[PDB]
Order: C-alpha cells, then structure tokens, then sequence
C-alpha cells in the first residue's frame, strides 16, 4: 500500500498489480500495461493527516510529552499508460513510494532523539511490458528516485543527566568537579547537536509477471528492487509482492495481496473487494494490516512505524466511458507501543486519516 492512487487508497491497496482499471497500477506492476487497449492517463494526489502522540518521562524529571509530532502531507501521482501495438506497451508515472516526517520542539527533554526528521522521496518510472500469450505477460521498468532529507537533533536534557550522574560519583563533593557537575546542566535544551541536510538521486528497476486464467481472473508477481541513495547513504527496501483479482460476478470482484519488503524484515497483508454498481457508479472497500519492520529493541520515536491496520472505503464516478474520478478514504490505526531509545523510555501511539482524489482520462 503506497499512496500511488486514489483508487488504491479506496481498496487499502489490496490486489494492486493484479488489477488494472486505471493507469494507476502499471506503476506497481509493469506487466499490467498489457491490460489497456487505448492509452490511459490518471492524475491526482492524496492528503495524509497523521496524529502521532508521544508520551512519557525522562530519568531527569523533564517531561517527554510530544503531542501531534507528525505533520500532514500531500502526495501526488502522474500515471500514463499507452499501447505501442499488440505485444508491446509502455507507460510512465511520477509517484512517491516513500515519505517520512515527524517533528519535535527545540526544547524537548529528549531532543537527543527527536529534533526534526523530514525525508522526502519522489519516483520517476518509465517502463515497458511484453505480452506473449492470452495468459502470460511480463513487464519491466526503470526508476529514478529523488530523495530530500533533513535531520536535526538537539541536546534535549543530556547535560542534565551527565550532571546528576556526576553528582553521584565520588567526584561529587569535589568542587574541581562542580564545574563538570553544572556546566552540563548549563547546556541549553536546544543547542543544535546534529545538522545534516542534503539532496540526491537514486536509481533502480522493478519487474512484473502477470498471468491470467482469463478476462475475469488474474495473479501477479511483482518485484521492486533496492535503491541506494548516496548523500551518508540511504536505502529503499526490496519489495516482493504477490496478488490476485477475481470478478466473481458481473458486478463483484475480489483482490488480495501479500507483500514482503526486506529492509536489509516485514510484510503486508491486504484484502479488499470492488463492486461495479453500473456503467456510472462503482464502490470499493478494503481492509489491511502489515507487521512492522522494526525489531522490538530498535524502535524509534523519530520514525513512527509499528504494526498497523488500514481500513478503507472508496468510490469511482465515470463521466463517460473515457473520463472518471475516484474518491479515496482510508483510516489507519496503529496500536500503541513503548520505545526504549537512548536513556529515555517512551510510548508511541498514532493513527492517521487518508483522503485522495484522482482524475481518469482515456484517449
């Protein structure tokens, strides 16, 4: 599930890669290109409104509350698919496969692990798909990712711990130590202690292997590579996804995906259903989960990621066999978990609401 389409949001991004009803999906499964007759164009974006709230106490008395540390964000998509002839087709899309941003105040007791953390990514993908049989089709594409990162950490209340520490050791009474005692408590809870900002482009491929028992049933195996971004170096994780779509009735369908990302450790489970009311109206709903990459001990307050549920419901309105708009609503709720970072002990619990719109035009 990755903000690449309003349609997607609507079905908890379940099945994508095995469902082609809008240029949207080639982005996720090259091979789907071969499922479009005319050349299709889809555009739009999604608006995420998180609600990450940190709570807890420092071993320095200073509080560790950080209400609403996650900022809203807009995520746009550009989707173009067009058939070259009868066995070859190409397509391109501008999408944001990944994006993270949490932000604390200058004076956070624990700003040693929580200044500001913005990391924006943009994906430029150009690709072609091949068809070799009413059933088998293979797609392959190339990606250029633009990564913008900002990292800020402050002294929080370290000096206050370094202090109270020295004011416990035999070097305590000592006034030759008193300096060390304070002078640490002296350090201002906002003294920038980490500033590394920069931009750079990453590259990588991704392939598809759609197979379809017929006009109403298909399964795919997609693969998204690894992307090394050299600033320090950043790594976007490999993503092996398996999905299936079935049109059980003239008016009903079923789509499911089981994704597996390997951050040099996690998977995503989704299932949703579509319902084609008539020529004009369509309605979709999707449920989904996705175990968290982070292993118990190494969690982080700066990276609000943990086992979470997706609950989605969306609707598409086709103007006239050529144009259509989709509306996407998804509500993400990740249960609460305590983090044990640096010398502090926090508790994280944040939800989020997604709203997205896309327009669909075919030639």
């Amino acid at each position: 599930g990755n903000e690449f389409s309003s349609s997607g949001l609507g079905r908890a991004y379940s099945g994508e890669g095995a469902i082609a009803d809008d240029a949207g999906n080639v982005s996720r499964n090259p091979a789907l290109i071969t499922m479009f007759d005319r050349p299709t164009f889809s555009a739009g974006a999604v608006y995420i409104d998180p609600d990450v709230n940190i709570s807890g106490t420092s071993p320095s008395g200073r509080s560790l509350k950080a209400d609403n540390i996650a900022p809203t964000a807009w995520v746009p998509n550009m989707h173009f698919v067009a058939p070259i002839n009868d066995q070859f087709g190409w397509g391109a899309s501008i999408t944001s496969n990944y994006g993270l941003a949490t932000e604390f105040n200058d004076t956070y007791a624990g700003g040693s692990v929580g200044g500001t953390t913005d990391l924006e990514t943009m994906n430029l993908n150009l690709s072609g798909a091949y068809r070799l049989n009413n059933a088998w089709s293979f797609g392959l594409g190339f990606n250029a990712v633009y990564a913008r990162a900002k990292i800020e950490r402050f002294a929080g209340d370290l000096g206050q711990l370094v202090a109270g520490q020295i004011m416990q050791s035999p070097a305590g009474q000592t006034q030759q130590g008193q300096a060390l005692a304070a002078t640490a408590n002296g350090i201002d809870s906002n003294t920038k202690t980490a500033h590394l900002n920069g931009n750079q482009w990453g590259f990588g491929w991704n392939a598809g292997i759609l197979y379809e028992l017929d006009k109403n049933n298909r399964y795919a195996l997609t693969y998204r590579s690894e992307v090394k971004i050299d600033f320090l170096t950043l790594n976007l994780p490999e993503m092996w996804e398996v999905s299936g779509y079935n049109r059980v009735d003239p008016q009903w369908a079923i789509h499911y995906s089981l994704a597996y990302t390997s951050w040099s450790d996690a998977y995503r489970i989704a299932l949703g259903t579509t319902y084609y009311y008539d020529d004009n109206w369509t309605f979709r709903t999707g449920i989904a989960f996705d175990d968290s990459p982070v292993p118990a001990q190494n969690r982080s307050i700066s990276i609000p990621d943990q086992d979470r549920f997706w609950l989605s419901a969306g609707t598409t309105y086709a103007f006239n066999k050529d144009a259509s708009v989709d509306v996407g609503v998804s509500y993400m709720h990740g249960q609460s978990v305590k983090i044990n970072e640096g010398p502090y002990q926090f508790e994280s619990e944040g939800k989020a609401w997604l709203f997205g719109t896309n327009f669909n035009y075919a030639f």
